């Protein structure tokens, strides 16, 4: 019943958690704010969004953060009342070394006002709170070591909690070492019959990820694997539709029904994943001698799981369309790094209209006038109507299909010093920039123009007309976008293709452009 992915599109690294009859499962979101993006379901079917935590610059400060830097794995949980986010601002993490600091915030509702945050340590990432049932406070996450002749996930580290000094008290202990899948993270700590089930991530996120599980009696270890392990893997099997299973969570239902939440990749042409990592759940077993397994007895994810037994609760449909007549920016919408400022994202300047002034370029990691959301599926349509009145080659405004500064495409309005107005598409792949058209197309000066976008798994083509036309116009040449994904590049990345609005004003004088709505349909 349940159609995996759960949460298909950039959502990765699953943290999921239920109180009383709502379930909700946290997401990472690296340089896209506002950051960790969190689901709810009452039937681990149907799934809506309900907020991100991290609204605030004093919360989450990324100007300047790398791509695939910010949020990494987070961690929702909840005791007596109060919501606990734990989450990760990486710094630097490509190299030797790693520089993420790890954070708590609090809330009493989901949704509700979310706390500045409390500094909790900066040793490894994937940090996790673990709630004993003695009212005592446990933090779990990977340490780093950075040291030429060792393997740099050098296990999973212990450390308590101290919540009426607001920060980590006593000894640390390794207390796990992971197995030969190595690249051991993710910890997640659980209390069954007994025992202390340390669950955590190995084999890299990418088509090597795995999850296994590991016991003990005390919560310190030492900690016994599953001798079946892995619990879940997609390893060596291109044929599943699910690939790179792993970085888990496990929830039990009101009807001590076991479900384990996943990341997973659907891969394009064989390896590239557009979509970036996506939400899956499993439905897992206890077994005889105390471990877990999936519900058919494999070691694999299935696309379709069976559901719990709880009563069914869809939720409405998302609206096609955003008309950009509210005051506030609908929660699809993302901006990078920064928080969207009325100084150059404003929705109450011109009522109806999302205005956005020109700041940086897209290969900048500091200010951008960007507003984007998520692709979600393998087939859409993308579509806005712009006014813009560029001055300058400085001045671009238009529709824009980005994974990060290294690989996009931008369909977007400009000047040139013959034509005047004029439409070009500018194509960024691998950090190399092109031009996808020899010469920009003229556009009239006092129409507005429509631009659109159709994407189907591996290709894409653009389209536009202007105001007082009928029929839509074919521009540019069908493209092939694989290289917006998180296999593409040198190295592992962590987001997903998103699409949406964009302006740059490098002559640094903020024009302004009108878009008049967006379209997202899938």
């Amino acid at each position: 019943r349940i159609q995996n992915p759960i949460l298909p599109g950039f959502h990765p690294d699953p943290s999921i958690v239920r109180v009383g009859d709502d379930y909700y499962i946290a997401t990472s979101t690296f340089e896209w704010f506002p950051g960790v993006r969190i689901h709810h379901s009452r039937d681990l079917k149907h799934w809506r969004f309900v907020s991100s935590p991290l609204t605030r610059t004093s919360q989450l400060d990324m100007k300047g953060n790398m791509n695939s830097g910010g949020i990494w794995a987070p961690c929702l949980s909840y005791h007596d009342g109060t919501f606990y986010l734990i989450y990760t601002d990486v710094k630097q993490w490509h190299g030797a070394f790693k520089d993420a600091h790890n954070y708590l915030v609090t809330a009493q509702n989901i949704e509700g006002p979310w706390s500045d945050p409390i500094y909790l340590n900066s040793s490894g990432f994937d940090p996790s709170l673990f709630h004993d049932d003695d009212g005592r406070k446990w933090l779990v996450n990977m340490i780093w070591d950075y040291r030429k002749g060792n393997h740099p996930f050098a296990g999973i580290i212990l450390q308590e909690y101290s919540e009426a000094e607001q920060k980590l008290v006593g000894p640390v202990k390794n207390i796990y070492k992971g197995t030969d899948i190595q690249l051991t993270e993710g910890p997640h700590l659980y209390k069954k019959d007994g025992y202390y089930y340390l669950l955590v991530a190995e084999g890299g996120t990418e088509y090597e990820h795995a999850a296994t599980l590991a016991r003990s009696q005390s919560i310190d270890g030492p900690y016994e694997t599953d001798p079946s392990y892995p619990l879940v893997t997609s390893t060596g099997q291109p044929e599943l539709a699910l690939q790179k299973a792993g970085h888990g969570s496990l929830v039990e239902t009101q009807n001590g029904e076991w479900y384990l939440a996943h990341l997973c990749g659907r891969p394009l042409k064989g390896k590239y994943c557009t979509l970036g990592r996506e939400t899956a759940i499993q439905k897992v077993n206890w077994t005889e001698d105390g471990w877990l397994r999936i519900e058919d007895g494999g070691n694999h994810p299935l696309r379709e799981v069976t559901a719990p037994d709880l009563p069914e609760h869809p939720f409405e449909k998302e609206p096609e369309l955003d008309d950009f007549d509210a005051p506030q920016l609908h929660h699809q919408w993302n901006t990078l790094r920064i928080p969207a400022d009325p100084s150059w994202c404003s929705l109450e300047e011109r009522p109806g209209h999302l205005r956005l002034r020109g700041m940086e370029s897209l290969t900048s990691v500091h200010s951008q006038s960007l507003v984007a959301r998520r692709q979600q599926s393998f087939h859409c349509e993308v579509e806005t109507k712009l006014e813009y009145q560029p001055e300058s080659f400085q001045h671009m405004a238009g529709l824009v299909i980005y994974y990060d500064t290294e690989d996009h495409v931008y369909l977007h309005v400009t000047w040139h010093e013959e034509k005047g107005k004029c439409l070009q598409i500018i194509q960024t792949k691998g950090g190399n920039y092109d031009e996808l058209l020899a010469s920009p197309i003229p556009l009239a000066e006092e129409k507005a123009v429509y631009l659109k976008g159709r994407i189907h798994r591996e290709t894409m083509h653009l389209y536009f007309k202007q105001e007082g036309e009928a029929e839509w116009q074919p521009v540019g040449p069908t493209i092939d976008v694989t290289h917006m994904s998180d296999d593409s590049a040198k190295q592992v990345r962590f987001t997903g293709t998103f699409v949406g609005m964009a302006t740059q004003d490098l002559s640094g004088t903020k024009k302004p452009a009108d878009f008049d709505y967006f379209r997202y349909k899938e």
